[PDB]
């Protein structure tokens, strides 16, 4: 019938044009704009909260490194290790003697938790004899703990076994009180640090690094956010249901052309002419709404102090706000002069992906080559992750002279890998800057002329 | 009438063409060139003066940090803090004992000002008990000062309260004499420093940073600039009045087409055909003249020693000289071969702004996403200011490998934010370098061809 | 005959099209895909092995620098030297006294090798008299060794001759046992370090640098890889023989057109019409197969502990995997929409090489100029290698501000080389960024339009 | 006459085409190729000589800083200063006591020169009273020397006057013998250092920096280059005379068209049709020959030990070799496919200069603005030289994040210059990267199409 062709002309016409005919001023538009504003304000007010939470942990952890580590100035987290026997002993006894007299030496209300369990782990039968090259090593690990309670030889006379040694760990806990919350006129948030000091001897290289790790677990001692959080779940869920009804109309009006192309005998057209009917942005909207309400329920769990994980709530709210922001562009394309420029992206996106395959093959070629060859001689080419980050930083040009000076200084070791380094880096840089990037310029330019001139 | 169409042909014709007809060689041109030269010379002679003023304050302030701070080598302004109890006491008593014997230890004529008022600020009732989680904190701040006069136990027996502590400040003043002015054969400029040493304990993290701040207030003890300053106010004010008469002729000859398009019945054309009549550069000239004379009156107030603020005079003279310089281009466009190239900018400026909206939406998307997600795990993503500076530095390519190595080193903490970091940074960099920047190249190129071929 | 024109139409048709006619589904295709996969897995499993081998040597060598060198913190490999007489003596006696008591001071099973041969090398007749400017120097080198055996004055009373001195070297060896292999449940790999400490006085400048060098030689004490290695030699050799038969058909069907262009009288066409017949990728395949089997036989020699050289096996496997990866593109060009984009590279590669000559002449001009002129005054322009690396890093833009600040700080020495530095660097940067790189953009763009429009 | 039109056709035809007609195979071509080769070899053999000369001075000067300066580790040339009274005294007495016992403490044959003249310079009448603000300062400088001869109270009891002080300088000289020349089997080159230690108190800021400066004067104690140097002066002078005869033919055959355009009545054409007749590369050749022979005569003066100045010989030989290298391009343009690409540069060079004016005006606008405004608050914007180097490093993108972090850290001081810093740097970077650089791309592209299509 000719009536069902008129069923399409409502759905195909823009929301801007449907004020003259039916006189329905859009509320769905206003729900979209309110959803933008309410999500972004919810993101900012959450993010400032974690800013004041994280800097308290970071500043206390630096304060523990200056209290419990022997000879520590900042800038030496990684390159800090014990190299002699007495230096490892004096590191251990400095840590515990700077634990027992804590409240005088500290600069806060660091209280104890009922405490310090020192322990070393050595192999069951570590028999090593490089004067005979015969051995008998039993890989069972023997834990050997010792207990320390705060208010000598019960703690002293501690004897390591340096011919069989894996780790020396120190566990204790400290409870403090956050003081900024009392300025903010609220219920305080007492923290409980879990300090772990580890003398790792994993590789057995004659070098024992030292590192300190903490972990907190907040619990309350003796609103505007919560009302705003039930708003952001309510409006965004209503947008989920409303545009689910729009997908309902798409999937039900799909059949009335398939019926209609059998009576008109439209030859049962393939994938594209049923692809060009449904939608182009409401998929982005519906995954924004699922992602938003999952993050906000997770946030209510966070700030009601049954929390245990900052990671999932942060990543879901961040990705949700990102997709809500790129949902603005579809309102820009209702104007003509913007619709040309956005159409340049869609006519250029297939050909730029067809070229992206031919780039990634050669790029992975130089990754696998440079990692094995310049691995033992450079320091930015240790693992394949660092190789891909280094080469892709050199595509645009970030750090060329430091890589060339690293191969210039030590001469690799032989002349062959230096002669290979010059040819490797010059061929790579001159390939991808001059030819490949200029093909990206030519593809976007030709796509612009194609969308322009007819 | 046909006579009023001839009223337009004088105003519409260039200043270069009006030497043949009326024989008036331009003086308005020469006032513009003199205004360029006199403003720039006034800027340079002012800027060299503040160069010798600022380096004296900077070098003295470094000299105070080496005199009054315990164990200070340069490069440690930020990461310098007290971590134990005796270190904070020895920092205070080092500061005052390096104040009392000042003239032997100093390397100048540092005189005293009648002096040192040491003080600490503690809460009214600071009751903290982490062994009970009960408390009573009164947020009233109790100031507790003590006075020190230079030529023990009146200053000694100073007892802090480390369970209730906010700040420990030290105020004193020092007067010296600038010696370079006597070489310049003039009246000297005695300075008065206001040294503030602060032991901040704001966040209560177990870490008390130390910083020193000074402030000067110049006052005289027992020309060519001033004549040049009354010149630069006089000529620039005359240009303000002269081009105000040009805007007067524009606003009065506007009506004689509006009358004329009612008798010819020109249908009362909209905004653009009355926009294309007035001017295109004299708005820039008139705001240059207002800005110049405001800055120069401010400068006379500065160098007549009733000064109090370097900020407004510096920013007004700087912006005024900038706009005077970009007023040169309108003399370049009287030639034909330059007029083509300047017309490329005006035909490309609308479309590049229409594209600038579609860039800024996606860019603010990646800002709000990256700040919350990679905030607690990176160090360049602490606040939203640092995120926008970091991402916009990565648009052109500044510091890619340091951001990738920061996420490579600590593994974030979990595998999920590392796996998210790789996808976030690779998608962002490959978006804005390859596609968006190439659209900027294509837009300026198509605008050039549009202005060229007809 | 017309039959021999049909001999060409099989060889000229694609492998994809020969399933409809003869019904031979391709196995040569599947040998190519298996050759890609097996080479890359062989590369990765080899590269992870050398990762755990290299970090053991690197961490032990850092541990020897902290044991045997006086006052060594990391970051001071290069700028570390002895400047007085007693400092060189105390460096030597610290090295040997930290050798004799090794097992207490060490943190491993460092055993001895039966040992320490200290030696100095002085000239035969070193007569120097700057108070007379007369001399007699005999360039014969007198080696003067001394022997030290571990469990005073036999080693003490060592007297240098500082008026005639070249080198002071210290040789000893240490055997340790790698402990990670016992966790990996295999036969261990005992290492033997060859520590060389050298006090170089080559240039005789009053500055004796200190450096430590090690060298290992692995030997066993008291599979899946090997089966996979005989697979990777077998399949890749079979591809070598199969495509050698394809080159056989090319060289034998070449003559049946040369015969045919004498009976048709095709005028004996020159180089190009016999160049366009043979192949375009099987040269790349056959050099991939030669390179692969050479590297894998070398690898079997490596991991069967008769090894002696990591260099050739690493560089042959790396280059082989690179060429195998760029052999994927020829399967992408069987599709049409990829064939256009790959044809852009071949139509642009001649003209970009014709322009690469005209770039390299001017670039070598600025290399020879900048090296002699700014050599003694900069630090990145010491040798011609560092000049070419610095200028080519400044083509794209890496490190501009550090080079400008290096010429800004010391003022060179005179005003002339500073005035020359500004003109040199501004002319170079503004040449190659604005004009030359834009010619690369224009050449690839015009090549794209040439391949597109007909 | 028609004969004089044939006088032009010899001079206008290429050197390649004149082998068929007259049969004169070119020797002028071979003199050009020999001039390229001989100049570059002369440059390299000179530059390696100054490499071994400069590193001897640099390594000895570092050795003097470690001998004569109190507490000096490398990396602290600039930030090294005395801040108390006893530190300046102990710096002076450390310098002289590390002079008197030199030969034991040194590591070479450092002999004396008959010696150490210590001196201080104080004002004639330095009356300063900040407790009264009255003074009497006489700017006459009173030199006060003292003499020290090497093999206490004659040198001790040295009393400075810290209320009137300008400089404290120390002069002495040391003669050593270069030892590498005896390995090179030649006559040695004894050096004579002129060590200057200066305690500058110029600005009178309470901070006295310390620096050490040396200066050498080589003189001999008790070839292949020289023959090659008389070759490079001989051949290059012959090219000067030969192409002077070519300019002679140009200036004499110029008149026979000016006579000919008066009898044909060619209307006495203006500047361009007499500009297009003479030459296009022999001006470059003749200034190359003048510059080469001036540098080589200067070099003969250098290496015959009456030398006194490395600067002019280095800069003349460097610029001469540069112009000789860019003289190769005119041999490339005899081929057709290179002649198109070189013609792109000449058709694009006028329009790129017409645009270079409009760039430099706005660029100098941002220079004068940013220097006065962000001068006292940044550290890369101190002088106008550093501003132009910083902004031009930010055109391509070098160091964006360090400039943004410098304005982010200290908050300037007030919110106004931070709010101005964000607007200044974002507007500048987004102007010159997106619009101006894309105009350079469009100009070279349109010039390429103009030279291509007809
Ligand atoms: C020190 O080494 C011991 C091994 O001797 C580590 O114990 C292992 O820890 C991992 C994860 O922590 C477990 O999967 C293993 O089951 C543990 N092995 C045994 C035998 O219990 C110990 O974790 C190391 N210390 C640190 C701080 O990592
Ligand atoms: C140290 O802390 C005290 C608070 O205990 C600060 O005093 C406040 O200072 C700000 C601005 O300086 C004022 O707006 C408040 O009104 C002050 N509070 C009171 C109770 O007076 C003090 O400024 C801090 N010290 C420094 C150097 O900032
Ligand atoms: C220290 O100097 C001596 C020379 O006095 C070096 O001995 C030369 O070493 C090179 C290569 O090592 C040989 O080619 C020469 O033949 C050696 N000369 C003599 C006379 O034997 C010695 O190598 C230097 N030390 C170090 C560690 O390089
Ligand atoms: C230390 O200061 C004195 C001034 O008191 C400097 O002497 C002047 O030096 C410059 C150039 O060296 C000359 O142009 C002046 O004529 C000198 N003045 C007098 C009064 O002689 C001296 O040079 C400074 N020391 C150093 C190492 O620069
Ligand atoms: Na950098």
């Amino acid at each position: 019938e000719e009536d069902l062709r008129r069923r399409l002309k409502y759905f195909f016409m823009s929301p801007c044009d449907k004020f003259r005919a039916k006189g329905r001023k859009p509320c769905k538009l206003m729900l979209q704009v309110v959803k933008i504003l309410v999500v972004t304000v919810q993101l900012i007010l959450f993010g400032l909260s974690n800013q004041l939470v994280v800097t308290f942990r970071e500043e206390n952890t630096i304060a523990f490194r200056h209290l419990f580590l022997l000879g520590y100035s900042d800038g030496s987290d990684d390159t800090f290790a014990a190299y002699t026997q007495e230096q490892l002993y004096q590191a251990i006894f400095y840590a515990v003697d700077q634990y027992l007299i804590l409240p005088e030496i500290s600069l806060g209300r660091y209280a104890y938790v009922r405490a310090l369990a020192l322990c070393q782990r050595y192999y069951h039968r570590g028999h090593v004899d490089p004067a005979n090259d015969t051995f008998d090593i039993d890989p069972r690990v023997v834990t050997d703990c010792i207990q320390v309670d705060p208010p000598s030889a019960s703690y002293k006379n501690l004897t390591l076994k340096f011919h069989k040694l894996i780790n020396v760990t120190i566990h204790f806990q400290l409870k403090t009180i956050n003081l900024q919350s009392l300025i903010n006129n609220e219920i305080p948030d007492c923290y409980t640090f879990s300090i772990l000091i580890t003398f790792d001897n994993k590789a057995h290289s004659g070098r024992i690094p030292i590192r300190l790790e903490t972990k907190t677990h907040i619990q309350e001692c003796k609103s505007f956010r919560l009302l705003f959080d039930v708003v952001v779940i309510l409006t965004c869920s209503l947008s989920f249901l409303l545009c689910a009804r729009s997908l309902l109309r798409g999937f039900l009006l799909q059949n009335e052309f398939v019926v209609f192309m059998w009576r008109r005998r439209g030859r049962e057209i393939s994938l594209w002419e049923r692809l060009e009917f449904v939608n182009g942005w409401y998929i982005l909207l519906v995954t924004s709404d699922v992602l938003t309400i999952s993050g906000t329920v997770m946030k209510i769990g966070i700030e009601a102090k049954n929390l245990a994980s900052y990671d999932v709530c942060s990543i879901l709210l961040g990705t949700s706000t990102l997709l809500v922001w790129v949902g603005v562009i579809r309102y820009l394309t209702f104007f003509h002069k913007y619709n040309i420029l956005i159409a340049t992206l869609r006519v250029a996106l297939p050909s730029v992906m067809r070229f992206c395959c031919c780039v990634a093959v050669i790029y992975l070629g130089y990754c696998f080559c440079g990692w094995i060859v310049l691995g033992p001689y450079h320091v930015k080419f240790r693992s394949l992750s660092m190789v891909s980050e280094c080469l892709f930083s050199l595509i645009n040009g970030d750090d060329m002279f430091v890589t060339f000076a690293a191969m210039q200084a030590q001469q690799g070791h032989s002349s062959l890998v230096w002669l290979f380094s010059q040819l490797y880096l010059y061929s790579f840089i001159s390939l991808f800057i001059y030819m490949v990037l200029s093909l990206f310029i030519a593809l976007i330019t030709g796509a612009y002329d194609t969308i322009k001139h007819p």
